[PDB]
């Protein structure tokens, strides 16, 4: 068992998969070691109180109906105690780079910072939605899962995706060391089923140069940073 080089994984799997299904799962992305360390950093961020109620971020008014029940924080990847999260990001960035020019007609010129989230279970999740419905510039959603030994049958927390105009849907378990890619626009409405155990995940959104430039000012979610370069 050996690591598939990014270029091969990108061109032989990710590109075809995305252009055909618009949804792509990559298991055993970084291996147990790196995976658990990312879990420790995230869990540490949580214990040291670095998260903020996700509901407060999305909501419009204080009377707005609950959209999400998670806690989050934005990580750039260089902050103290976030080095491994930074490695994750460089890894994601490396794959995207090899894909670039082969994912639809998109020209990916950057990404958002990493949105580290925690779903404290207790029936908390995220209601059905589209990440980028108004052309805010984000073309690909990338999510990395960190939940060691997860049984959706009793803990739930399944990510169910409904590809627009297709006779099928996708049920993604928030499996440890699993990386997920899917178009961020209306093609992928999705919902996070009720969770009953603490659930951690890290999301990065990649920008398309064209759509971003044509983006409305009206639209961290909007901050674009360059892909990481190999140290
Ligand atoms: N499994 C699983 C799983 C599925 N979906 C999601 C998320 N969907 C969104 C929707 C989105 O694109 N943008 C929000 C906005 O428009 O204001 C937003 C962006 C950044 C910070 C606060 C709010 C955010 S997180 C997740 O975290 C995990
Ligand atoms: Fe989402």
């Amino acid at each position: 068992t050996k690591p598939l080089p990014a270029l091969k994984l990108a061109l032989e799997y990710i590109v075809p998969c995305m252009n055909k299904h618009g949804i792509c799962v990559v298991d055993d992305f970084l291996g147990k070691e790196t995976g658990q360390q990312i879990g420790d950093e995230v869990r540490a961020l949580h214990d040291t109180g670095k998260f903020t109620d996700g509901q407060l971020v999305s909501q419009k008014s204080d009377s707005s109906k609950d959209i999400r029940g998670d806690k989050i924080t934005w990580i750039e990847g260089k902050e103290p105690g976030c080095e491994t999260i930074g490695l994750l990001m460089s890894s994601m960035d490396d794959l995207i780079r090899h894909c670039n020019g082969k994912l639809g007609s998109y020209k990916i010129n950057g990404r958002t910072k990493a949105m580290v989230a925690c779903y404290p279970g207790n029936g908390t999740g995220y209601v059905r939605h589209v990440d980028n419905p108004n052309g805010d510039g984000r073309c690909v959603t990338c999510i990395y899962y960190l939940n060691k030994d997860w049984d959706a049958k009793v803990s739930g927390g399944i990510l169910r995706i409904f590809p627009e105009g297709k006779a099928q849907f996708a049920d993604i378990e928030p499996k440890f060391d699993r990386l997920l890619f899917f178009w961020s626009d209306r093609r992928n409405p999705h919902e996070v089923q009720p969770a009953y155990a603490t659930r951690y995940a890290i999301t990065v959104w990649y920008f398309d140069a064209d759509e971003r430039a044509r983006a409305k000012v009206k639209y961290e979610k909007g901050l674009r940073v360059e892909l990481n370069k190999p140290s």
